[PDB]
């Protein structure tokens, strides 16, 4: 069988690598070990990266979030939790970032990256990127300076993909 088949990536660091794609396509492509979630605390997969990946499952996600939250509360901002990947992974590493729209601390950024260091591959978002308000540029530079294990990021837009390549270097 075929796992973690990354393929078409742009190497950025030893281990830091990028690709524009819709990270949904790229789960059921790549058949990742693990793909992260762009989380909020109480796991409620509204829009964004956690709506898409949500509606993949057909909101089983959802259901298994909710259940998870009934047992263990919400999750601290820059933390996780790992669960079932369902159809797009074998795990789903939920990890949430700061939301600045939402008024949180952008300094919890490189604490939400350190989850990304428990797993020794990802198929991930730029965390806090996106709905959560945060410059990408930023989430990059703190992805690279803060992750040691090999990330594969899925930007879907190509304009902002370009802009994050060619301003990284």
């Amino acid at each position: 069988s075929m796992v973690n088949s990354f393929s078409g990536y742009l190497k950025l660091t030893d281990n830091v690598y990028i690709k524009n794609a819709d990270i949904v396509e790229e789960a059921k492509k790549v058949k990742p070990t693990v793909v992260v979630n762009a989380a909020n605390v109480y796991l409620k997969h509204g829009g964004g990266v956690a709506g898409a990946l949500n509606k993949a499952t057909n909101n089983a996600m959802q259901v298994e979030s909710d259940d998870y939250i009934a047992t263990n509360g919400p999750l601290k901002v820059g933390g996780s939790c790992v669960l079932s990947g369902h159809n797009l992974a074998k795990h789903c590493l939920h990890v949430v970032g700061p939301n600045v729209n939402k008024g949180e601390d952008i300094q919890l950024l490189k604490s939400a990256y350190e989850n990304f260091n428990q797993h020794e591959v990802l198929l991930a978002p730029l965390l806090s990127a996106g709905i959560f308000g945060a410059d990408p540029i930023h989430s990059l530079r703190v992805c690279v300076d803060t992750v040691r294990t090999n990330v594969y990021l899925a930007v879907f837009d190509k304009n902002l993909y370009d802009k994050l390549v060619s301003s990284f270097l």
